[PDB]
């Protein structure tokens, strides 16, 4: 498809420039070596590059989600892709979010997934609220890759509620602690079974009624939702305690 293979790269190094995308995919579909060439660079980028590395990031990485590149090639993709996600792994929500779309997509890459548990792991255990709000958004895909993940950090992620424990209760950063904690619960409440005994007596139970305290009506909605689904298959001595206290 040399006819219609350059085609596509004008359009990717005249936006791979520009920093209107979306044309790419129409033209893609109707049917690319600038991934090898260019993404170097991405690796590289420095203070405002990053800036255009989020934003261009998620310009044509979107387009080239839809198509199958990334399931065709997978690798030479992931070989100028390997280190970009960490140059946008942070202070940046806009490249989280790109990649976010990648990780979910990606799953369904061995080799791949050792790299971003890796890059994740590390980033995960940092906090020991940008910090948990950033780092929230790579392991939502992660978790959301497979059914479940390993138990090793279902711990810290219950140690992350002890910090919002006792940050969320200030009385905007206050909206948006709430924001994120509650995006993070509901990945993590779907197995709660990693058996360590103390999950029922004060996760589930303590963080659960503390948060009926709360001042903020939305994030009842979601427990009450996550309570909703429990119902419809813990046992009902664990969604007593739940829902007599509510």
């Amino acid at each position: 498809d040399k006819q219609h293979t350059d085609t596509v790269v004008n359009f990717l190094i005249r936006v791979a420039c520009q920093v209107l995308s979306r044309r790419c995919v129409n033209l893609l579909k109707t049917a690319s070596e600038l991934k090898l060439q260019w993404f170097d660079k991405l690796l590289m980028t420095v203070n405002y590059g990053n800036i255009c590395t989020g934003l261009e990031v998620l310009s044509f990485l979107l387009t080239v989600l839809q198509s199958p590149a990334i399931l065709s090639s997978f690798k030479p993709l992931q070989r100028g892709i390997a280190a970009c996600m960490t140059c946008g792994n942070t202070k940046v929500l806009r490249a989280v979010h790109s990649l976010l779309s990648r990780l979910m997509s990606i799953f369904p890459y061995e080799e791949l997934e050792c790299l971003y548990a890796a890059v994740g792991k590390v980033i995960y255990e940092g906090l020991t609220p940008s910090q948990l709000f950033g780092t929230l958004m790579i392991l939502k895909s992660a978790c959301s890759n497979n059914p479940s993940y390993i138990d090793r950090l279902i711990s810290v992620f219950m140690r992350s509620l002890q910090k919002m424990v006792r940050e969320h209760l200030n009385p905007a950063t206050s909206g948006t602690s709430e924001l994120v904690m509650l995006s993070l619960e509901l990945v993590k409440t779907r197995l709660a079974v990693m058996s360590m005994e103390m999950r029922k007596n004060f996760i589930q139970a303590i963080l659960t009624s503390l948060i009926e305290k709360s001042p903020d009506a939305k994030i009842l909605r979601a427990v009450v939702k996550i309570v909703e689904e429990w119902v419809k298959n813990p046992t009902l001595r664990e969604k007593s305690i739940l829902l007599v206290k509510m």
